[PDB]
């Protein structure tokens, strides 16, 4: 578708891523080881790874993471984581750118870148260381989300630085840157891224716113817791518016848951 491986690787890364887211782981230580606891992652734981380182987141810143390684694978790683818261862121937231550197143109964113850177340196540183150680491983870164882214931114830157490769992963893522850166870182590769378915873241830121892424892618578818495978896843490539994742568519927261697943848851650881 793828493978398985790639697937595984993827798944494984895531786981780482688942771881880272937781713491523991981151934281933881170083080483350780890574683981987771828931489971888731487981593969890473296985492987073982570880750481190383880581961162954481716291216050410142957131882111967281850481790285681881591984080983097984190787590787190482790185994761891342881122924131957691896412848803616030897717728803518120713112863114821114820124640148880163890286490359151109490229620138991226710113936150893522710141973271890483711160972281880165550480780481680089650580890675390186780781790587250184390881070487070889690778690386890877891773983351996832926111983571992935930142891881992717871281790788890348790482790669450049060294690485590269580095891877991534891434897852888922857213876115871141622118293209360129895315381219570149695819390149670089590896890366992966893733896514888952748907997811828311891744877517863112866216494319328219620138821114792218890265590639490839992966895416797953597948458903958440478921497981895945491969187938478913687817892858692418690338971114774118439409496718894947873115294309368905715117884212848514318711768618846121697926995110976391891617595979596995891542886251747981826391878451």
């Amino acid at each position: 578708d793828v493978s398985t491986s790639e697937l595984d690787q993827f798944e494984f890364w895531v786981q780482y891523a688942a771881a880272s887211y937781y713491e523991a782981d981151y934281t933881a230580q170083v080483g350780d080881k890574l683981s987771c606891s828931k489971g888731n992652c487981p593969e890473v734981e296985a492987t073982g790874a570880t750481v190383s380182y880581d961162f954481s987141d716291s216050t410142i810143t957131d882111t967281a993471g850481y790285i681881a390684v591984d080983h097984t694978n190787s590787a190482v790683v790185l994761a891342f984581r881122g924131s957691y818261s896412v848803r616030n862121w897717v728803a518120d937231a713112t863114f821114v750118h820124t640148n880163p550197g890286l490359c151109d143109g490229c620138l991226a964113e710113l936150g893522f870148w710141s973271s890483w850177k711160l972281v880165r340196d550480d780481i680089i540183k650580e890675l390186k260381e780781v790587v250184a150680q390881n070487p070889n491983y690778e690386l890877v870164v891773v983351g996832h989300s926111l983571g992935a882214a930142v891881a992717t931114l871281a790788a890348t830157d790482l790669r450049g630085k060294g690485y590269p490769s580095a891877k991534l992963y891434a897852y888922a893522s857213p876115r871141v840157g622118n293209a360129a850166l895315a381219k570149y870182i695819t390149a670089q590769g590896n890366n992966f891224r893733f896514t888952h378915t748907n997811d828311p873241v891744p877517k863112l830121p866216l494319l328219s716113m620138g821114y792218v892424h890265v590639s490839p892618e992966y895416w797953i578818t597948s458903p958440n817791n478921a497981t895945v495978s491969t187938s478913d896843i687817k892858v692418i490539d690338g971114d774118v518016s439409f496718d894947g994742n873115t294309g368905t568519g715117l884212p848514l927261l318711t768618d846121f848951e697926a995110h976391i697943w891617y595979f596995v848851q891542v886251d747981a650881g826391k878451g």
